[PDB]
């Protein structure tokens, strides 16, 4: 168990690539670490569907059953349905539920593989919707597999470590496990007013026994690879001395990554990269997970480079999908150039943050 796996059918990619906000996206990230030859080093796995009864160790009954109800034709007119989060964001479109339960049941299958033991890391690059409630959809998520991975995880593993690097407050995941301290999550996100989904701040810590157990770090705009990785570094080796995870859950959203219609962060994989690999030398069963990312080319780039960096190889600079290569163009290459904007992070903000979150480790003892 050396080798990572990598979660991947061709129909799992067809209905990943069904999703109305990411329209083939799914395909054009495999197709890149295909291009690459990365899916030779790993041991591909077929995701299974996640069961109703699977699915139900986070979500109510209610909810998927309706999420089932609607999906079945596609039904956009129910009247309940906006008080279950579908909508705008989440609309009804038909087979959303097996998209949801193919989703759902690829993060199980990525952790029942760590279980087992077949690895010690293992990949669903179209999982980490970390924004789905028990009985509500929310931010283009139906079902919280990060959550289902995190659950089946615990079967085995006594604490588990959520890392969220997506450009969004990891609510969803937070929410599920805010009441315990055997789950330990950690979110760096935008926080401004008025910004997705609003809630994260370094006030909040968690609830009741699951007080501090929950970390969360706002940041600003225009935050480049050396800043982030700084910030990054220091939350981490904080976090793993006091809570000394046996596992841990990264979600690895690219809508953090410059060129992103997100704007706001200005961030490069190689940032990211250096994130993974300081989680990746603690040598522990680690789901690797993927979320936004709203450049599907610079998503690709991103997220293809990531999984090199679990492999441990240097890939070429030039980009050697045929299939979607008008896509990576003008320049086509792998490398993704900061934009020209601000880093609106003060340093004495920033600081005062970090002080905060080190002050709230300290009760975290184990
Ligand atoms: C241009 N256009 C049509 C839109 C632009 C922005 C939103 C939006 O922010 N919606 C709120 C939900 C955002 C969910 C973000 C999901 C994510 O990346 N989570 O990590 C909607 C439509
Ligand atoms: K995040
Ligand atoms: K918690
Ligand atoms: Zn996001």
């Amino acid at each position: 168990s050396l080798v990572p796996v990598y979660i991947y059918s061709p129909e799992y990619v067809s209905m990943c690539d069904s999703l109305a906000k990411i329209p083939k996206r799914a395909s054009m990230v495999h197709s890149l670490i295909e291009a690459y030859a990365l899916h030779k080093q790993m041991r591909i796995v077929k995701p299974k569907v996640a069961s109703m009864e699977e699915m139900a160790t986070f979500h109510t009954d209610a909810y998927l059953q309706h999420l089932q109800k609607v999906s079945q034709e596609g039904d956009d007119d129910h009247p309940d349905s906006i008080e279950y989060g579908l909508g705008y964001d989440c609309p009804a479109t038909e087979g959303i539920f097996d998209y949801a339960a193919a989703i759902g049941g690829a993060t199980i299958t990525a952790a029942q593989c760590l279980i087992d033991g077949m690895c010690k890391v293992a990949i669903n690059w179209s999982g980490g919707w970390h924004h789905a409630k028990k009985d509500e959809a929310s931010g283009f998520c139906y079902l919280n597999d990060a959550v289902l991975g995190i659950l089946r995880l615990r079967r085995k593993f006594e604490r588990i470590l959520y890392v969220d690097l997506d450009l969004h407050h990891g609510d969803g995941v937070e929410d599920a496990f805010s009441f315990t301290s055997k789950v330990m999550t950690v979110s760096l996100h935008k926080f401004s007013p008025g910004f997705f989904p609003g809630t994260g701040d370094v006030s909040d810590v968690g609830l009741g026994k699951g007080r501090y157990y929950s970390v969360n770090v706002p940041i600003q705009d225009g935050i480049q690879d050396e800043k982030y990785y700084q910030i990054c570094e220091s939350v981490l080796k904080e976090v793993y001395q006091a809570f000394n995870p046996k596992a841990v859950v990264l979600q690895l959203g690219a809508d953090t990554i410059a060129g992103d219609p997100m704007c706001s962060f200005n961030m490069t994989p190689v940032g990211i990269g250096k994130c993974l690999k300081y989680i990746l030398q603690w040598q522990l069963a680690t789901l690797i997970l993927g979320g936004g990312g709203y450049n599907l080319a610079n998503t690709a780039r991103c997220w293809t480079y990531l999984t090199g960096v679990i492999l441990g190889k240097t890939l070429s600079s030039e980009i050697p999908d045929r299939e979607f290569f008008t896509a990576y163009g003008p320049d086509y290459v792998l490398e993704i150039t900061p934009s020209c904007r601000p880093d609106r992070n003060e340093p004495h903000r920033i600081q005062q943050i970090l002080n905060y979150i080190k002050g709230n480790l300290k009760h975290v003892v184990i």
